[PDB]
């Protein structure tokens, strides 16, 4: 097991997430993102919303882990459109891609709620690498652009969902706790990419959006760790 060192300057959590200025320390909020004390509501359950939180400053970690705790809540069996967890070269503030800009340099892990391509394969968790040249294909849930993916129902859980995403030794892994139980540490394997290269310095980002249907997408915490091989 690599040793995990916490990096607060790249992190946020309650019970006092928003400062009186309305800011969350070390992070920048844009669009329809709403910061509260317990969480950020990155997109509210309204039609056509885009939100996003990014770290102010770049990080140069050879290996890192990010732990993200969230909820996607909707009235109905079906919800839209999802979340995206980001590690890129530049903060991407506005885009068609879950509310963040298209043509990114880095990797986005997308928790896609809505079945655009009507394959009946949603909700899904997708991993997509990009070098600044790709254009994400929404209409297709980016099915053709995935490095890897899993199917996972992250909507309407009794407890918050958590995603543990690790870049260690050129491997990007995604573990999910499905919110079935109060046990925090109950992760199951969702997906991995091997031999993956991403930028040496980057911004850790979170984005959300809604279209014709909408859910509230809330992030309780974002915690970042640098990892060292021991
Ligand atoms: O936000 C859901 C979906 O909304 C829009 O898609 C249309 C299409 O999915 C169907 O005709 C229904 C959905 O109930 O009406 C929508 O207008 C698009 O905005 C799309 O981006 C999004 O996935
Ligand atoms: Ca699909
Ligand atoms: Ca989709």
């Amino acid at each position: 097991l690599p040793h995990r060192r916490f990096e607060y300057k790249y992190s946020f959590k309650g019970p006092h997430l928003v400062q009186s200025d309305g800011t969350v320390p070390f992070w920048a909020h844009a669009g329809n993102a709403i910061p509260s004390s317990d969480q950020i509501r990155v997109a509210p359950s309204l039609k056509s919303q885009r939100g996003s939180v990014w770290t102010k400053t770049k990080a140069a970690f050879e290996n890192w882990e990010v732990e993200v705790t969230f909820r996607v809540t909707g009235r109905g069996r079906i919800g839209a459109d999802g979340l995206a967890i980001w590690y890129a070269e530049n903060q991407g503030l506005e885009g068609p891609v879950f509310g963040s800009a298209d043509l990114w340099n880095g990797v986005g892990i997308f928790f896609d709620s809505f079945d655009n391509d009507g394959k009946k394969n949603n909700p899904a968790i997708v991993i997509i690498g990009n070098n600044g040249q790709i254009h994400y294909d929404h209409q297709n849930d980016g099915a053709s652009q995935a490095l890897a993916s899993c199917q996972r129902d992250f909507r309407n859980k009794p407890y918050p969902v958590r995603a543990k995403i690790t870049y260690y030794q050129n491997t990007l892994t995604v573990m999910i706790n499905n919110g079935f139980t109060p046990d925090k540490n109950d992760y199951e394997f969702c997906a991995k990419v091997e031999n993956m290269i991403i930028p040496a310095q980057g911004h850790f980002g979170i984005s959300a959006a809604t279209g014709g249907l909408a859910d509230d997408h809330d992030v309780l915490s974002f915690l970042t760790f640098q990892l060292t091989e021991p």
